[PDB]
């Protein structure tokens, strides 16, 4: 299809792209373990802000260090989440963890220092004047830090023992914290770089987002955390595949102002549930 | 004396401010626990922000962010720093660590935070034009990730296990990573905010950065730096680099007086 070619297309230029700029750091087990943390994924973050740059008439490669900026966000969220304080997780996608690989230590300098490059990222010229820079670094932190994708981290450390079994407000909120926040940064990038109206993409992200998290519980239905209370214990499984397209129906919606040029963006929320 | 004024009245401010920013954030034991780790210190880099901004003619109300953004990104390093598989540190200023008080997985979320929090206030339009915001935080990021603080940290753990000790060459290379580069970011930071020459305060920085360096080692015994010079040499080459750190800022005349004051102060306490 155009979305799946689309696809491929982007993550083998953001392999590249990270790959050149990780790179470019001196030598040594740091670099290796950044390097390792930000290689593969799917690159859904990246697309977002690339396909919204597009729609504001903006190239691929003045796009690139924003598309980097928070994959490298993404990456180093999860080098941080899988340590044994925390997720404790051996393997990811098949391989081990950096800290597992490394060790604790590696995972955390490489995770902040991950963190770091995302924001640098946010300052290279290529992207266009300082004022959108400026912005789009604002957006960055509002996303990442202690009220947006670390805050929810907080919140499912006290939600996964909880007493009272969790509500469906909570794990919206906890959702929204966890993953909402970086994907409506990677949909409102695109704007933020053209100086546009932010409106459109940010709630074509928050539904696209929720139906996203909705989508997975629906996967892992066909200790703690695997008993934790999920969109299908709440609403049921077809509750929840009808809350699912709903959420798509609405987030492709939202996208009525770009015309046929939105075509790759609602293709990602139909790929989601799809 | 009359620095000694400046520098209290500096930490008070400081101190308020960054409750203030830290205020604004959602409650919970995230925010007590980058509240807990980004009070109190002697706000040396701080001090460093708003000083080279007063020698450019930029006041403390416009600073301040950059103040509180080296802090900050001060603050988020040492709690990552005291964890048990980097330093592993149960008291600092007398008090329990973020780790100990709270927990390791507290930490690591604490400093996260804390990191995202001082590239958010770098973008604080009181600072002055998107320009030099956005090379404030080209510099920050320059200073904190893995060509700088995170990069000297990695050498340092790297340096713990050693086939050889390390050459005085190498640990002044480490250290201007580790301690220096920061200290360098809080220097130049007036000067970024003023749109000027960066040069007299950058060799400022890297002189006072090592000078800090080697006072700390100072204390401890009263391969390191009082190791490989003895109590002698490090009081006398700390000495030399103060002298050094001063002359750096000779262009600015006496409104170098107190940045000059502040370099004299580190070794003060010897």
């Amino acid at each position: 299809s155009l979305f799946s070619e689309r696809l491929k297309e982007i993550q083998d230029a953001v392999e590249t792209a990270m790959a050149a700029a990780i790179g470019r750091l001196p030598a040594g087990d740091l670099r290796d373990a950044m390097a390792y943390a930000a290689q593969g994924g799917k690159r859904l973050r990246a697309f977002l802000a690339i396909e919204s740059a597009a729609i504001h008439g903006i190239s691929m490669a003045q796009a690139m260090p924003a598309a980097l900026a928070v994959e490298a966000l993404h990456a180093y969220s999860l080098v941080h989440d899988d340590m044994p304080c925390m997720d404790n997780d051996d393997l990811r996608r098949g391989l081990p963890t950096v800290h597992k690989k490394w060790d604790d230590a590696t995972a955390v300098l490489a995770g902040d220092a991950l963190q770091t490059l995302a924001f640098e990222l946010c300052t290279d010229p290529v992207l266009g004047s300082a004022e959108n820079r400026v912005a789009l670094v604002a957006a960055l932190a509002q996303a990442s830090g202690a009220e947006g994708m670390v805050y929810g981290q907080a919140l499912d450390i006290a939600a996964e023992t909880a007493a009272v079994p969790l509500t469906l407000d909570e794990i919206i909120r906890l959702q929204a914290g966890k993953t909402g926040a970086l994907i409506s940064f990677a949909a409102q990038a695109g704007a933020i770089l053209a100086g546009a109206d932010r409106g459109p993409l940010t709630a074509y992200a928050t539904a696209l987002g929720l139906a996203f998290q909705i989508a997975d519980d629906i996967l892992d239905v066909e200790d703690a955390e695997a008993h934790k209370a999920t969109f299908v214990s709440l609403l049921g499984l077809a509750g929840a595949k009808s809350r699912a397209a709903d959420l798509v129906a609405e987030a492709e919606a939202a996208l009525a102002p770009y015309g046929e040029a939105a075509s790759t963006l609602r293709a990602c929320a139909r790929y989601v549930i799809e």
